[PDB]
């Protein structure tokens, strides 16, 4: 939603940027340090992500237009994708969040046309 986007653009140094905000409202998130932190900010604010507990897969399932329990294969595939990113070894919190987000990026794109992954 606009609110969280506006707030995160202010919370993140450099993110209050016309050209980047154009991408963000268009659901594109370039692989750059400002966007990394912006993506982290949105994940934290929407309760989709946590620096320690990783991705909440049920919350993302629901953010993808579902109101039911996540499909088992959705959970399994993303848990595996996320484990493969070795997030706990990424020291920079924004880079870690962006890397975790990359596991869900396609789901969000297909949609656009708690199940913490690290309990
Ligand atoms: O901030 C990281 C993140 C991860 C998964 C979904 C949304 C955001
Ligand atoms: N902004
Ligand atoms: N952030
Ligand atoms: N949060
Ligand atoms: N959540
Ligand atoms: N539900
Ligand atoms: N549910
Ligand atoms: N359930
Ligand atoms: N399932
Ligand atoms: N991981």
């Amino acid at each position: 939603n606009e609110s969280v986007i506006e707030s995160c653009s202010n919370a993140v140094q450099g993110a209050a940027n016309d050209e980047l905000k154009v991408h963000y409202r268009a659901n594109e998130f370039p692989d750059d340090p400002v966007t990394h932190c912006f993506v982290r900010c949105i994940g934290l604010e929407l309760n989709l992500y946590d620096d320690k507990y990783g991705v909440d897969l049920q919350a993302n399932w629901e953010n993808l237009g579902n109101s039911d329990d996540a499909d088992e294969e959705f959970v399994a595939k993303h848990r595996a994708c996320l484990e493969a990113k070795n997030l706990e070894t990424i020291e920079d919190l924004c880079e870690r969040a962006y890397s975790a987000f990359q596991c869900l990026r396609e789901d969000y794109e297909m949609y656009q046309n708690e199940l913490w992954s690290h309990p």
